[PDB]
DNA sequence: GGGTTTCCACTTATTCAAACTTTTAG
DNA sequence: CCTAAAAGTTTGAATAAGTGGAAACC
């Protein structure tokens, strides 16, 4: 357990590694042939168990397991605790397109406390909801209830709330680099990006403005595409990106990556990326964050 | 119970984060 | 000539999302 987590953090943290989950799973001993799980859940590596422990006592619900032999989850599926979820959601609202998965997971929630799941009616429901939810439905399941289900929904557009989910959502998504430009050899180049599919271009765009800084460059790795936010322009870098993570502190182990990045970020303020023996201390920061931590 | 809920082990991609090099700006 | 800033490239894996099995619970 231990530190407990600031909402709006929390809110950009499950905004960036949150996912609802809707299970409609075929069953014998179901009245009604299917039996059903609700719930949320955050899976991680395991070198940020400790945000997970963190969420858990911020919320006092939810189940810590592994995940394969790197990762653990943290999964709220007991009925009761998924409306300290919805109240969580609810105060601190999501902003990317998962909120309409979490608006979903709302309409399943009153379906379920009504007890109507045990129904045939209420199946149905649980059906055309999950549709829409996240990845939809298996061919089997469609097929198993044959009607004109719809798979749209309202795509959401919402502005950055404030500098804290900003945090959580940075803590997820974000990344800090010295890039190391190889005549010293070396012109050490700070760089600062935030990645996302495009389904929230809205959002990315905003960042731009937002934080006052940056480009947005697209990305295709086959029939896959996603957008980048880069800053790597010093004094942005240190005056307008730097502040902000100071003022609202990341969370997991990407905190100490912007720590060490903030030395080198010091160094650079002092022209000692331009001494022999200052490029050396930011080659060994460098050896020691990110994936060589 | 007998139907239902909750938990635990584990899988599967792709959307991420991350690392690297080349060119242009001032 | 020099350092900074930006454009550019590549991809592994930590994510997001999910399933099987069954103990536990009402
Ligand atoms: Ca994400
Ligand atoms: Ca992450």
């Amino acid at each position: 357990r231990r530190e407990s987590i600031n909402p709006w953090i929390l809110t950009g943290f499950a905004d960036a590694e949150g996912s609802f989950l809707l299970r409609i799973r075929n069953n014998n001993k179901s009245s009604v042939g299917y039996s059903t799980e609700l719930g949320f859940q955050i899976t991680l590596h395991n070198k940020d168990k400790s945000i997970l422990e963190n969420i858990q006592s911020t919320w006092k619900v939810g189940v810590i397991a592994n995940s394969g032999d790197n990762a653990v989850s943290l999964k709220v599926t007991r009925f009761e605790d998924l409306k300290v979820i919805i109240d969580h959601f609810e105060k601190y609202p999501l902003i990317t397109q998962k909120l309409g998965d979490y608006k979903l997971f709302k309409q399943a929630f009153s379906v379920m406390e009504n007890k109507e799941h045990l129904k045939e009616n209420g199946i149905k429901e649980l059906v055309r909801i999950k549709a829409k939810l996240n990845w939809g439905l298996t061919d089997e399941l469609k097929k198993a209830f044959p009607e004109n289900i719809s798979k749209e929904r309202s795509l959401i557009n919402k502005n950055i709330p404030n500098f804290k989910w900003l945090a959580g959502f940075t803590s997820g998504e974000g990344h800090f680099a010295v890039n190391l430009i190889k005549k010293l050899g070396v012109q050490v180049q700070l760089r600062f990006t935030i990645t996302q599919h495009i389904k929230d271009k809205n959002l990315m765009n905003s960042l731009i403005t937002y934080l006052g800084c940056g480009y947005i460059r697209e990305f295709n790795k086959s029939e896959f595409s996603w957008l980048e936010f880069r800053v790597t322009k010093f004094s942005d870098i240190n005056d307008k990106i730097i502040p902000v993570f100071q003022e609202n502190t990341l969370i997991g182990v990407k905190l100490e990556d912007f720590e060490d990045w903030c030395k080198v970020a010091k160094l650079i303020e002092e022209k000692k990326h331009l001494t022999e023996s200052g490029l050396d201390e930011i080659k060994k920061i460098k050896l020691n964050m990110n994936k060589g931590r």
